[PDB]
């Protein structure tokens, strides 16, 4: 399992953070909350976000069915763009793909995104499909890890993960509640794709990106309420408990120590950290938990600032950033994500 | 990859097809359509179905949110019942599980079922999770196929697949339009679970089920409209094209020939067929397109008649039935399913 390509895609409509806010407080039913909205938006540490729709169109997006239908169309466009890009980076072709996995939590599609995506790209009719849905924000790391699991038993194959998250589209379910307003300060739209190859196929594809060495999932007891969707007539409504950061602060070290002990590594042996940008308070929690220097998580901070929180797609944008800035050849890399479960996922990388 | 435990779980309320038709024509907004309903319900070759709610409660199930909530409450219950039954069948404990795959098209759960099930039965906090959504009626075959894919590269491991379909809970989306009435004629509620182990683990636990030898997907081009959902404020509205059978008759024989040749096998080599019970027209098409004697698909016919179309769970019930019938020791087994995509999945087995 060696990564051969990584690529991120973004919708063309980009808006500065306060632009978004300036219009948002004026949306129907939101002006009674200008103050908490401005505060929450200014404290998100996001400087701009890409929106799959013109900012001016969101107030009229009140029907879940309308929103989901648009999701299905845009999601497939962006996912195709990402996959095509990651294949370019790997210098590979659609026909070479033996297994495709898709991750999203922001739309409901049957047939799944992989069926549609594979239809658009002219993938082998016999390609193996794997649509993950319930995973959310953790599916970027967990998805890379599922690639390894597959390629571990299929050493000559090529596998891809595609992650599309169009968070702006969940708007119909947004209420002037604290947890939904937090989601309104953090989340943006985007996609990302990873092309990965088996051990036997790496050398003759000239697979560049890092090896995928291992992963470990960590599912916390009695924590369903930390992250989720309240699903209904209104669509997909965010559940976000305050206890989230406290959870990370109390258990994240053990997740990390248990996994690295297994490889006889310490936190110090990590050459590059690739963390999910849940938001200021969550990034702080990770740094505090693992006692990391301000520079360890700077590419995730940077990511949060430039494109916001992209659910599962963010950890892959950041991963691409990390690859570009060429970490020490042969050093360890750690992917660290968290999502609905509650769970965390850790992936072990080795930079080339 | 060797199967070691299979197990079906059903809701307590069983009703006759006629008990169901009789109350159903009297449901709100339905009496005007009694003729077509009685015609459809009789022609389905379903004699009874298990329902997760008391028959007479459905007229009041009009809120997609209420239905999805109920789906989550009940799906987990049924899910852990099936898994437990398969583990006991396999003489294994929940802590032995290394990866759990979940499959449903009938509810929207974030956190997913596998997380909820894992929390319930006490799976290891580090169990691998694979939440498959959008495979629909093919997820029974496909799920077994991804179990091989996982165990192929983990010969000491245990991986489980848990299917749960509560079709009756999509009632809020139902209206007296044709394809939706066809649905009310065929679909029932239920769940199933498969427990499989790696080759090396096989001898230790003495796995008795069939070997999982190979699989082949077959995605049909430009056929996304054949079946799926139309997701909206009202939930999950069925899309079922009339063209479905014609695609089966046109291309199924080839799907199987290309797949069997690769093993130097002929239809006549197959000792037991485990086919998805789409409904009468579908079963016939399969029998017809291939050249199968009436007895070849009888277990499918019996399952259809006995508990309805359980979506992805059916072929696992039918697998359970087949295992019990004990086909020729050492003979070939072939699973065949079809679903949203449009696609088919074939899985080669070898009985003991
Ligand atoms: C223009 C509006 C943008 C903000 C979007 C509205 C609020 C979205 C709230 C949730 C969106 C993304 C949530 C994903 C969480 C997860 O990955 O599990
Ligand atoms: C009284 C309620 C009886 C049952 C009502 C059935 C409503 C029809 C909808 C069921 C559709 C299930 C389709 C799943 C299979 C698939 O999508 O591939």
């Amino acid at each position: 399992s060696v990564i051969a390509g990584v690529f991120g895609a973004l919708p063309p409509h980009r808006y500065s953070q306060s632009e978004i806010t300036d219009s948002f407080v004026e949306f129907p039913g939101l002006k009674e909350h200008e103050e908490i909205i401005r505060r929450l938006h200014a404290a998100a540490k996001v400087n701009g976000r890409h929106l799959v729709l013109p900012l001016q169109q969101y107030p009229s997006l009140t029907d879940f069915g309308d929103a989901n239908e648009i999701f299905i169309e845009k999601a497939v466009d962006l996912g195709v763009e990402a996959l095509l890009g990651a294949l370019d980076d790997a210098n590979l072709r659609p026909s070479d793909i033996d297994m495709i996995a898709t991750a999203t939590v922001t739309g409901v599609a049957v047939p799944s995104l992989d069926a549609r995506i594979a239809g658009r790209l002219g993938l082998r009719p016999d390609v193996r499909r794997m649509p993950l849905f319930g995973l959310g924000s953790v599916a970027g790391a967990a998805g890379v890890a599922r690639l390894r699991d597959y390629l571990r038993g299929a050493p000559d194959d090529v596998a891809v993960l595609v992650s599309v998250e169009l968070c702006s589209l969940t708007y119909p379910a947004v209420k002037p509640t604290v947890s939904s307003l937090v989601g309104t300060a953090l989340f943006g739209d985007g996609a990302a794709a990873v092309v990965a190859v088996g051990d036997r196929r790496a050398e003759q594809v000239r697979a560049g990106g890092p090896d995928i060495l291992d992963s470990r999932s960590s599912l916390y007891p009695d924590s369903l309420h930390i992250m989720g969707w309240d699903v209904g007539s209104h669509g997909l409504r965010l559940r976000l408990s305050p206890d989230l950061t406290n959870l990370i602060e109390r258990y994240l070290a053990n997740d990390v120590t248990t996994f690295l002990d297994a490889h006889r590594l310490t936190k110090d042996d990590i050459g590059a950290w690739v963390s999910h940008p849940g938001g200021p308070k969550v990034i702080d929690a990770v740094a505090t938990s693992l006692a990391l220097p301000p520079e360890a998580l700077e590419l995730t901070w940077r990511s949060l600032g430039e494109i916001g929180n992209l659910s599962s797609a963010s950890i892959l944008h950041i991963l691409r950033d990390t690859i570009e800035k060429r970490p020490p050849s042969g050093s360890a890399g750690l992917m660290l994500a968290m999502g609905p479960g509650f769970c965390t996922e850790l992936v072990l990388l080795r930079w080339r």
